[PDB]
């Protein structure tokens, strides 16, 4: 499911994620265009050999389990497949342990590139909320 920027912020509301861990809404819609441009079937290989799926592009190394990378953890509890929803559940909940975990949403590399320091409100701006 290809999600629509105004939709998305609001099942990203609805799940939780306005200001968890003190990232406002804004920074999750941001991030999820980066990563993804709002594809929640979105797959990337990386160069270690793990893939990163879905809306917020989370990676087999660590965080879900897909049977191809070796000597790689499963931190989230789940298959990999789960975050190719077009129901963002497991997105999102597997993404409120990623930006527990020490570095925030530095964790989403495109999100320091690309969003951390800009206008994030911007990506909510006009929607219905
Ligand atoms: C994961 N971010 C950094 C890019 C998303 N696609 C192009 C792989
Ligand atoms: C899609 N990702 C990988 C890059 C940026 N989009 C949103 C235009
Ligand atoms: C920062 N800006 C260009 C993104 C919000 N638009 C797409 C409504
Ligand atoms: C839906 N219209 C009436 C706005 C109310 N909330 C969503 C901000
Ligand atoms: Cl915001
Ligand atoms: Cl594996
Ligand atoms: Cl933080
Ligand atoms: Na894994």
């Amino acid at each position: 499911k290809v999600f629509g920027r105004c939709e998305l912020a609001a099942a990203m509301k609805r799940h939780g994620l306005d200001n968890y861990r003190g990232y406002s809404l804004g920074n999750w819609v941001c991030a999820a265009k980066f990563e993804s441009n709002f594809n929640t079937q979105a797959t990337n290989r990386n160069t270690d050999g793990s893939t990163d799926y879905g809306i917020l592009q989370i990676n087999s190394r660590w965080w879900c389990n897909d049977g191809r990378t070796p000597g790689s953890r499963n931190l989230c509890n789940i298959p990999c497949s789960a975050l190719l929803s077009s129901d963002i559940t497991a997105s999102v909940n597997c993404a409120k342990k990623i930006v527990s975990d020490g570095n925030g949403m530095n964790a989403w590399v495109a999100w320091r590139n690309r969003c951390k320091g800009t206008d994030v409100q911007a990506w909510i701006r006009g929607c219905r909320l």
